């Protein structure tokens, strides 16, 4: 009854290379460059004010890159005759991508002035003492080294642990264990890599606020879920990526505080005297970055993309393209000092304020391929099926109101000093994701028609072959 | 001795990569009898234990180790995707036997 | 985790160090109608699944756990000793 | 010439931005460590800056310290819980790592081997204008004192 | 039925989840890609 | 679409265009170079 199987509903999303056609033309544009400044640990703001004096920045912060392209169907070429603007359109295909990084390579670091800790668990010559009040300490550590890259036309989908609603049977007492959520969400800039403490919200599930170094304490570290991402029907989340990361152990500590749940006694034998009290059972490791190398750098190298896991092949719908890049290699924090009094020749710690600023260096250079679309019966459907909005920035040129017409816009002449209502002329908003803030760059002015003049492109040449382009 | 794990790497990960069976040391070639198929997988790489803390009293601004209960929970994540090939068997007696 | 008086588990014990077994049934293909079923005789024959290829998905961010015990049988550090150790007392076990 | 490699403290002038003068070992304290920007350089239309190069470097962490002195900016309290007694005073927030050179090998040596150059990133192909040719070479391997 | 019923361990049922097309899946098309012979309808 | 429609003839060219390679090669080199000085300060 259950599974003995006629039925076939689905019309099968297909490889974009079916209907898309590849043209003969290629272009490039790139930013001059990018860099960002900042303080690693927390943002700087006027103490009374809510306005930021300095934005919080560190390499540990994620980076999102949104890139607009001008609509190629407004363009004009030498041979524009090769297509019909009526029955067809033009869409950009992203052949190859580069990530520039110029900073000299060096490791940053973080810690916290009050860190929940009991003692050193690596070696103990005698049983520890009894927990006092507020034993938290000033200690720091290095985060795991990581390199990854993300490219596609849909924003990167991350995931994290979180607290959800407990099933209601038992009444929660203060100090009970909250239950713990798998949550997907859009990845926002400024968010933090895992430290090896796992993607979750410490703020919610960690009341102590001292269990981790500053930078991540408030924020929610997240991690990209390849599975969920890749298994999109269209792949349009990402059509490509790379990843490198490594970690190893360094120190072994104890959480300090009231035991939430006691170990069953049968797991051990009762002691006495100093051994009557069970020491804190909780251990947490200290993650330690390893030696960085020039070799494992994933950047400053061209990446050609032809075939991808998803059916999308480098197609950017809606003149839109995404790049998500994160690295710890350049995390170096330069320290500087200023003198409040330049007179006295006897060194005094009271004379020097101390500050922390941090550099962030990015560069983008993008190949692009040009592509046209014939419109037919299924075609329009298939797209309209896929995402209809994508269409909308085209003409279609359908229809507009065979979805429906607005019945009317009441436009009624009143000084407003009549008793009649407010009317405010509407409709700026073009972004559904506008809620999501993140880094922005506009290329729209920067295209050129000749790769020869650029450093990157002539590799496009060299790989493919030929010069100028018109010589066999 | 005190055994010690070493530096983990993205490279030596044995997962998230397809496999292709052609040959198997045994004469069984990928045949699943009784509609039955087994997978045994073990890894330590994801062993991370997130620690969390709850407050029994949210009032005092002077911290006290007595104020917080400590708990340990641990995540695990698996996924399975299986190709399968279809196969028929004829009969005779020998085979049946 | 279990209720202290009870024997019923409040929380099941889970860690990556635990082994994992996966049992996977398939429905009997000889019950599964094919778009064209004609290529075989269901009388003289049967149908059995063959497993060509396999995948294992893992999505967690990669990081190492850890374990210890609050009372650990130990004497002293044998890596470096500047003098002969003391005499064994009673219950010298440590948290390590 | 005479200028200093980065120590992992990044390219800047400590003299100007560090008044303490004690924040780094002597050699770099006065000078300005600088670092080549491949981007900027390769952005030359001609490449005539450089038509070729190679690079190798590595580092790892060793020790973890604190700057000692007057706090320039206090950490917002809401990022922690106020202590008391000994815990009333926040210890110095500033950390700096200790960079550490790693094991050298005979293999990674980039020298004592010929290098042929035919095609380059810039349109200049090994052309030396003005009877003039430049070489810049830096290494830490032989640093023995 | 199960002689090993004494043996407890993690359980999953796929019986409902079969489909006749790799193309719609992330993993499969690799099977295609590996052995080649991309056969798909026209659009 | 702003900046593209005009295009006039521009193009740095690959030096291998106009340059010609000859048949002759030479070598020269320094004897060796040697320098001595204190590491920390002059």
């Amino acid at each position: 009854a259950t599974v003995y199987l006629p039925p076939v509903p689905v019309s099968k999303v297909v490889s974009t290379d079916e209907y898309v056609a590849r043209t003969n033309i290629y272009y490039h544009a790139g930013t001059s460059r990018l860099l960002a400044v900042g303080h690693p640990y927390f943002p700087i703001k006027k103490p009374n004010n809510n306005k930021i004096l300095v934005p919080k920045v560190s390499g540990l912060q994620y980076r999102v890159f949104r890139i607009h392209l001008p609509d190629p169907n407004k363009f004009g070429f030498p041979d524009t005759s090769f297509y019909n603007p009526d029955t067809q359109r033009l869409v950009w295909a992203c052949v190859g991508v580069e990530v520039g990084r110029g900073q000299p390579l060096g490791v940053g670091i973080s810690g916290h002035p009050l860190l929940n800790k009991l003692d050193d668990t690596e070696n103990a010559s005698a049983y520890a003492a009894n927990a006092g009040v507020d034993n938290r300490e000033c200690i720091s550590m290095d985060y795991k080294q990581t390199q990854l890259c993300l490219i596609g036309c849909k924003p990167p989908i991350g995931e994290h642990w979180g607290k959800g609603s407990p099933c209601t049977n038992v009444a929660v007492n203060p100090g009970d264990c909250p239950p713990l959520e798998l949550i997907n969400t859009v990845i926002q800039d400024g968010d933090m890599v895992d430290t090896g403490f796992g993607a979750m919200d410490f703020t919610t599930l960690q009341a102590n606020k001292s269990e981790v170094p500053l930078d991540i304490c408030t924020s929610i570290c997240k991690y990209p879920d390849y599975i969920k991402m890749v298994s999109e029907p269209y792949g349009d989340s990402l059509f490509f990526y790379l990843r490198r990361e490594q970690m190893f152990v360094r120190h072994l500590f104890n959480r300090a505080g009231a035991v939430g749940e006691n170990v069953p006694d049968d797991l051990y034998i009762k002691g006495s005297g100093s051994t009557a009290n069970l020491a804190s059972s909780n251990y947490f490791p200290t993650p330690s970055g390893s030696m960085v190398t020039s070799d494992a750098q994933i950047f400053n190298k061209p990446y050609w993309l032809q075939r991808a896991q998803g059916h999308n092949n480098g197609i950017c719908w809606g003149n839109q393209l995404f790049v998500t890049v994160v690295d710890t290699t350049r995390s170096t924090n330069m320290s500087l000092c200023a003198a409040i009094s330049t007179s006295e020749t006897t060194y005094k710690n009271t004379n020097f304020k101390e500050y922390l600023r941090h550099g962030e260096e990015y560069d983008l250079q993008f190949i692009f391929q040009l592509c046209k679309i014939t419109l037919t019966a299924d075609v329009m459907t298939y797209i309209h099926s896929m995402n209809s909005t994508i269409l909308e920035d085209w003409n279609f040129g359908l229809q507009p109101p065979p979805g429906g017409t607005l019945e009317d816009t009441y436009r009624f002449v009143t000084s407003q000093a009549i008793a009649c209502q407010k009317h405010t002329p509407p409709a700026p908003k073009e972004d559904p994701l506008k809620k999501y803030t993140f880094w922005e760059v506009n290329l729209k002015e920067k295209f050129s028609a000749d790769l020869d003049q650029f450093p990157l492109g002539r590799k496009f040449l060299l790989q493919a072959g030929l010069k100028a382009k018109p010589k066999f």
